[PDB]
């Protein structure tokens, strides 16, 4: 699952979408990419990849389908806000609260068009 992502995004900027705008950008924003970040953007990307690791750790996580990809949580959009399902247990909420904090920055931090597909030579 993914398609879940680009709707947070949505949620928080409603004028603009990430995959016609943030999409491939920075070493960490998009699906991979890798090394020195290119801007504040590109840092919460790399977060959101931290937050996938720190699901894993969780207990919860340990013992569940050893795949935070699959998993697919439910929630909604409204006052420029996210909505997740509060039945997600430890894990499907850690997950969501990883998407929810990405589509966050990117409404917090500048983006820079210039930046917009960079060079791996530099990461």
């Amino acid at each position: 699952a993914l398609w879940q992502f680009n709707g947070m995004i949505k949620c928080k900027i409603p004028s603009s979408e990430p995959l016609l705008d943030f999409n491939n950008y920075g070493c960490y924003c998009g699906l991979g990419g890798s090394g020195t970040p290119v801007d504040d953007l590109d840092r919460c990307c790399q977060t959101h990849d931290n937050c996938y690791k720190q699901a894993k750790k969780l207990d919860s996580c340990k013992v569940l389908v050893d795949n935070p990809y699959t998993n697919n949580y439910s929630y909604s959009c409204s006052n420029n806000e996210i909505t997740c399902s509060s039945e997600n247990n430890a894990c499907e909420a850690f997950i969501c609260n990883c998407d929810r904090n990405a589509a966050i920055c990117f409404s917090k931090v500048p983006y820079n068009k210039e930046h917009k597909n960079l060079d791996k030579k530099n990461c």
